[PDB]
């Protein structure tokens, strides 16, 4: 009919244009607010993915654990054996469980860096299931290696750790693919990726820096 | 004077800001609609480029053809002899003309991948003009080669196809530059690029997948 | 109360959405204008950075100079000895001071391309301070080298220029870091970067092209 007269309405239209164009900053405020909306959405979306797969993260038997089982705070460490930052990052992660009895870590091998991360992983898993107590040695050694993994040096590490006896089961591939499906469900794109409390860290971190985070979650009880 | 009072107008201005900022989604709807506008424009712009150069695509003599001439549906294949996907992609393209008599293909060599795509092409063109019937052999062989092209292996393929006799004419460079100007006119950035009906495909495709498209254009009569 | 009735206001809100969405171009005009705002801001921000550090650009003693000192127009040349475009670019820069007595150039070595740009630079600086007249030879030679710099070939150039006698002072590292802090203050990201009048050029340029710019600043008196 209508609620504004023709003239008024037309002027409104003109006012839109003029407002945004003569004052750009309003567009920036709108951008920022759309950004802030999308961020917040994702963050909540992660927080749900994370909260849903509690039982594959924390309660998988096939997944290797470092430190006590009862340990109040259990971290989760997505590592690739071929990833150079993981090799640098892992020792710390280990150090905390020795320093902090209440802390433990869980290992999730990922095959993205190469064929050998896959075979390596598979080995470590086979070991884990066939003999848990043994695992740490082989894990450690494989991480200690700087050079890229081949099928022999896997034998060589396995041998140098007295685990060469163990056959790579096929059951251990499921675990790999599961760590793989899992890393997708959490929208994890890279490695090392560490789960702590309700927070995830996709890179490597200084020790002192790490200690404050783990203490901060210790305080969360 | 004017069509809204000062107050009203000011409130309108304020309402712009508040609307977009308190409701980000409107900005997203506007984005999407500007995107949709630009897309549609380009698509129409391609469809014109494509429709204008009908006569260089379909009616060039210097361009090599595979299959019957009268063939109802003529595809056009922009290929680089050094491009690995083209080597994989070409055999199919050929298979259809043997399966489907109504189909033919036209070859457009492009020199972007290396000096040798240029010289190779030039050869194939020289051959095409000096002796059309011969072409297919040399084309085939050059595609069959996995290793990167040098000036000798060009001789070697030419020899293995009994075309070594033919001199690279300078007239054949025009054809190259023309295929080159043409690929620009159609905003073709990469290779393999295949023209079919009024549609263009810039990569490689499964056979079964391809058959449905060619049949779909066969139905377009 | 208020300045528009409920209905009117609601319609305004609806009008925002409809205006931007049914007419995308307004959003484009707003983009462009926000872009134009940010550009203009930066340009003014550079022009201030440039104008503030007049005294480190033009009046540093530790910085090497090519051409007369009194020279009316002094260019400034950020070059890396390992940068291939700088090697190509420098001779011209030199040619102008020989062609145009009124022109001079100042050299600012930058260490971003490699360790050897740093050591090279440091040498050239040490030389500059210990003996200014000598500098040009070593600068020239180091630029004349196509192959990447090592610690020996630095000796070799120094030797071939009869400057091997000079010790790399530690005082010359300050100059490097200063050229480094300076290049940051001007938001210089790459090399060769040349300051001329109130304008900066981050790449290499044809001679004839360069002559017009230097003449254009000569006219700016």
């Amino acid at each position: 009919n209508a609620a504004l007269n023709a003239a008024q309405e037309k002027e409104v239209r003109a006012l839109v244009r003029d407002t945004l164009v003569s004052n750009p900053e309003i567009l920036e405020e709108a951008i920022m607010a759309l950004q802030t909306k999308k961020a917040d959405e994702q963050q909540a979306q992660f927080r749900q993915a994370l909260a849903s797969e509690h039982d594959a993260l924390y309660n998988d038997a096939a997944s290797p654990r470092i430190g006590a089982k009862d340990a109040k705070l259990v971290l989760v460490s997505f590592t690739d054996y071929n990833c150079p930052y993981c090799k640098r990052f892992d020792p710390l992660l280990e150090k905390i469980t020795e320093q902090y009895p209440d802390v433990a870590v869980i290992i999730k091998p990922l095959p993205f860096k190469g064929e050998s991360s896959a075979k390596a992983s598979q080995a470590v898993l086979s070991v884990w299931k066939e003999d848990p107590k043994a695992f740490l040695a082989l894990h450690q050694r494989l991480m200690q290696k700087k050079t890229m993994l081949d099928n022999a040096s896997i034998e060589d590490a396995m041998k140098s750790t007295n685990t060469s006896k163990i056959k790579l089961t096929d059951d251990s591939l499921k675990t790999l693919q599961n760590n793989l499906e899992l890393s997708r469900k959490l929208g994890i794109q890279g490695t090392p990726a560490t789960v702590i409390g309700d927070t995830i860290l996709p890179g490597a971190v200084d020790y002192d820096q790490l200690e404050i985070i783990v203490k901060e979650q210790l305080a969360k009880v």
